């Protein structure tokens, strides 16, 4: 009983943990299987694809190549449909007809055996023809072995015969397949097209009041949704909108002590008015969320909650649940940390007591907010919480609900990331902020579109309300421009924290990435009305970023990537495909200097010809330009952070 | 029902195939088991491997530790015993006693909370006493316990009780591990030491002969062993051994038509005479072999035999079984090519008719040699058969003769020479010979000696009856010593074939590596007495070299092996460890002139610090030098080929 079977196939990828865990798709994705393929001796190998839906009908026929010459590694693309747990396996075959059609060609003008390398072609091709199915693809192929058997003809007329592509056609529709080896299936996991693909708004809704009440509320916050929605986005991510703790509540600028009306940080999660499950009442009840529901679904926009599994020293599991923490020997319980940073008004959770409970009170909590229309959840600082837990909290959830999209706010080590990733989280959070320079672009850009993209979904937030970036705080309003172009385009999911439009760009401190007056322990009204009229957002562009998106296929997809060279170290260039759509950018880096440089564009990589022109059009500017091998680019920061250009048919 | 456990561990190596194939090791190899484990929030991880004997029995107590800071990869050391069939696994856990001797180091001399820390260790020292079965080891973390406690001693006196190296021992004799999670067990398969450990001979015994008679036979050339023995070689490879076919006989030089007496190419197995488990008559009857065998063994040398799984037209098999090979239309056998060499005098087994036919009969030839000794097996082209043959044939006939060692000759592409070697080949050949230059064979044995160590064993032969290697041709004698130091330092096997020592560099043209006048289609007698006398043998360094490799354990295995820098491309560098053992050997790879250069040794892969003194012996000449961070050395070709250095206490 062999590992390996008659014709090798091996190292089926995309893998998960060795198999253990499902590759991850969305409806409608390409993604590439690939094998290790080869035979013993000289002769030649076939590969092909077998996708299998969640009922067990196969794909159609797809075939394999070799993707670099000696290497016997071998793909294909594959696209997966309807949602639902996939399975798929490699099949590898001796191919006759190559290794003969190969063997002919020399050893027919050669004079060597004529005669018995013709009817060795006669009788395969008469094989070949036992198995396909149509009358006239069944003929055209016996009649070549007919041809191949004319002895009244030059053997070179025979051989001739057996090499038109009307058999080609055939044989290429009806392979004839030696010795088939097939791979042990692997698991694909299919999800809604939403957890690759969509643009995120954050923002608070307490902050969006009136004069005579400025704590917002569900009714007012309603009101931000047109302008939200009008941006292109399809997800508004809130932070947590349940009753805020007062004790050891944070004031403005996370000062340690509040004062008499500081609102302290929506993550200091419970108070006598509620826990997790419940409204915080100055945003009103369970039924202006509905409200809010509603009037953001109206808009075609999704609500995404923060699920932070932590408290306040008030929340009720403080006392109903005193096993859920971790008590020091004086009682006390040591507020969380994630060194340096310090959390003064919240507790951890401990989960080695009762972690039944907790699995029991989270997925309670979860359907909680599902019954009232939330299907994605933004869950906050996984890596404090164990991995275990979080994979069976996202099993039971999706057992029911596979819609249901979790996105993880893992900003760690690369192990804790990727782990969070292959357990269940359907999105991550990444270190994109951190990648500003080309080449740190291009490396963790040719990393989570590689193997990464078979467990991760980078979701590209450019801020946060944690991460005020020096990019960001040095480059000025050029900045905000370039970061969003990259955002929007490098993945098919990016978001904005609220006030990035309007170029919100002061630090705590020099050194820090936090904000000046964070909206985290203050009410931050904004004058969108003002900024609009005066033209101080870039709205507009984000907007027209969000509309490139939606009309390019190109950009609803993260696997297909390739950067091309330029001669500027500030100048990044790189294209994306899906089917006919190829859309191409080219950035300018530099927030505060123009930049001209020659894009030496991989014309291979477009599906041209090196020498090809390509009509372009930048859907910024919607000008058209013409363009080829080499292209004189000139950005100046301000005017054009980028050219996001799309080729025309 | 969760694929991560509480404590994670992950993608632990070494592992082949997924783990549905064993990792490779030979009694008392060393090698590292390491494994991704880490845990949620910022307290301490410890890891250990846990190694398994046949019977289940567990190794010594062996931890494991972060192998780069902020990597969250550990590894450990384990070696094995006894041959059979192992186990490993990775246990992780949660280290509390590290974390809180973190905080006491931090928070007592601060005087930060010190009564709080102070019990919250001496409630945990009671913790790893519940463990401790022992009536005095409890006392002992007991009082550290009652001084953690003691009211009435100074806070930075009470500390020192619990970190006491008088404790340190008790505890990591009986660690307080939390949480502790498994990983899956993964098979380790351990093989005798000459597996790994070994210097192969090769000869043609019947060019071994008498001056009345040319053909030797087993009696003339078993008076050939006194010199290989002598040597120093532990295995002496014999070409095929049995009938040479008389249909399309090779003759001299590979000329397509014999004469009436040239003697054909061995590998051209079979004739009326006989097949693979037959004598070839002009060597004598089973019984002259059994004498060889016999008289080999007393020598201290192994025979390892050739087996070639092909025919001459003369085999039996031709009649007796027309299934096990490929006949086209007319009933004709294809003779073998290999392009685009050409073996016009044998027929390839084909196997696709009668597998188990097959099977059963190679593994009744194996079987035949095996009773009369031959416990080593040459597979001669592999590749050329399937990798499953090889795979079902290598475990049936280990099943039952677990320490017989098969050597892959397979020059091809990587995928077939790993694969192979993953479906149970105990050796295989390498690109040993194609590697010349400082960086090809540092970025060769870089791989070999890495991850490539898990499942294949080299085998450095410097040249074979097939490849008389461009660099051995135009590098004469100096080019010989240096590839004999090389293969004899770098690989714990590595063997020559007969005429190496007497710097046979003559090729059959200019750009071929084949030998003119091949002992494959001609006796090649020599005169061993004259060359040794006329001092135009190598076999003097050749010897040197052997015993030098026979008491430094260093050399008698493979993974620990580290390239040191030069400041000359012609002069290589590099160390191999096993225990207190270190050789260190600096070779001049140009063969025509004199080089000096500057070795710049990296002290810490020696164990020592930068400005330690490193007293050696010149294992080559005998002479002592005292060594640093940066040594001078000249090399002249001829006089030196290279240091050979052992390290003295
Ligand atoms: O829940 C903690 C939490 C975790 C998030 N993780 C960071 C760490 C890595 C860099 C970027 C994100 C972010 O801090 C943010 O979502 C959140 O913190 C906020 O809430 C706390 C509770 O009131 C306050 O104590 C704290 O000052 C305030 O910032
Ligand atoms: O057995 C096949 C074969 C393969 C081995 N593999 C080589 C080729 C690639 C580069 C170096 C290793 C070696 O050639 C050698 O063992 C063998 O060849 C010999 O056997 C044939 C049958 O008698 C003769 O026709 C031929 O003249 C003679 O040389």
């Amino acid at each position: 009983p062999t590992v390996v079977g008659r014709i090798p196939v091996l190292d089926v990828r995309p893998v998960v943990q060795r198999g253990r865990r499902p590759a991850k798709a969305v409806t409608g994705e390409s993604f590439e299987v690939s094998a290790t393929v080869f035979r013993e001796g000289h002769d030649a190998v076939g590969a092909n694809v077998v996708l299998r839906d969640p009922r067990g009908r196969p794909g159609p026929w797809t075939p394999m190549r070799e993707l670099a010459p000696g290497t016997d590694r071998w793909g294909a693309t594959v696209t997966a449909g309807e949602t639902g747990t996939w399975s798929y396996t490699v099949e590898a075959w001796g191919d006759p007809v190559t290794t003969w059609r190969h063997h002919a060609r020399i050893k027919i003008p050669a004079g060597l055996d004529t005669d018995l390398v013709l009817e060795e072609g006669a009788r395969l091709y008469e094989r070949a023809a036992a198995d396909v199915p149509g009358r006239e693809d069944r003929r055209e192929l016996l009649a070549a072995v007919d041809a191949l058997r004319d002895e009244s003809r030059p053997a070179a007329s025979r051989l001739a015969a057996a090499l038109t592509p009307q058999v080609d056609a055939v044989l290429a529709r009806h392979p004839l397949r030696d010795l088939v080896t097939s791979s042990d299936p692997l698991p694909l996991l299919v999800e809604r097209e939403r957890a690759l693909y969509g643009a995120w708004y954050e923002f608070f809704p307490r902050s969006e009041g009136t004069p005579h009440t400025p704590h917002g509320t569900f009714r007012t916050a309603a009101r931000r949704l047109p302008a939200i929605a009008a941006m292109g986005f399809d997800v508004v991510y809130l932070p947590p909108i349940h009753p805020i703790g007062t004790t050891h509540r944070k004031g403005r600028n996370n000062t340690l002590s509040a004062t008499g009306d500081d609102v302290g940080s929506p993550w200091a999660i419970g108070s006598p008015e509620g826990g997790h499950d419940s409204i915080h009442p100055a945003l009103g009840t369970l039924d202006d969320f509905d409200h809010f529901v509603t009037e953001a679904g109206k808009l075609g926009l999704e609500i995404a909650l923060d699920f932070a599994l932590q408290c306040s020293p008030d929340h009720p599991w403080v006392h109903k649940h005193p096993e859920w923490f971790h008590h020091r020997p004086d009682g006390t319980i040591a507020h969380a940390e994630n060194p340096p940073k310090k959390y003064q008004d919240i507790y951890p959770i401990a989960f080695d007591a009762d972690p039944d409970g907790l699995a029991t009170e989270t997925v309670r909590i979860l359907r909680h907010w599902m019954d009232h229309g939330v299907r994605i959840f933004r869950v906050d600082n996984p890596h404090t919480k164990p991995v275990a837990f979080w994979e069976r909290v996202i099993a039971d959830i999706n057992g029911t609900d596979p819609d249901v999209i979790f996105l993880a706010e893992a900003f760690t080590r690369p192990a804790m990331m990727a782990t969070l990733a292959q357990i269940g989280f359907q999105q991550s959070y990444t270190y994109f902020t951190w990648r500003n320079t080309k080449q740190e672009l291009t490396e963790y850009l040719t990393e989570l579109s590689g193997e990464a993209a078979s467990y991760m979904r980078p979701n590209f937030f450019a801020n946060t309300p944690d991460i005020l970036h020096a990019y960001l705080q040095h480059g000025g309003r050029p900045a905000f421009e370039v970061r969003a172009v990259l955002a929007a385009t490098l993945s098919p999911t990016w978001g904005i924290y609220s006030g990035y439009e309007l170029c919100e760009n002061t630090p705590l401190r020099e050194g820090s990435e936090e904000y000046l007056d964070s909206e985290k322990y203050q009410l931050k009204p904004r004058d969108w009305t003002r900024a609009a009229r005066e033209g101080t957002t870039i709205a507009p562009l984000v907007t027209r970023l969000n509309t490139i998106r939606r009309e390019n296929p190109a950009l609803r997809q993260l696997r297909d990537l390739h950067f091309h060279p330029t001669d500027k170290e500030e100048v990044i260039a790189y294209s994306k495909r899906q089917g006919s759509n190829t859309v191409l950018v080219v950035v300018n880096l530099d927030p505060r200097h123009t930049q001209e440089a020659t894009v030496s564009l991989d014309m291979p990589q477009l599906g041209l010809d090196w020498h090809e022109s390509v009509p372009v059009r930048d859907e910024l500017t919607g000008e058209t330009y013409h363009w080829g091998r080499a292209n004189y680019v000139r950005l100046e920061p301000g005017r054009t952070p980028a050219h996001v250009c799309t080729v025309l048919r």
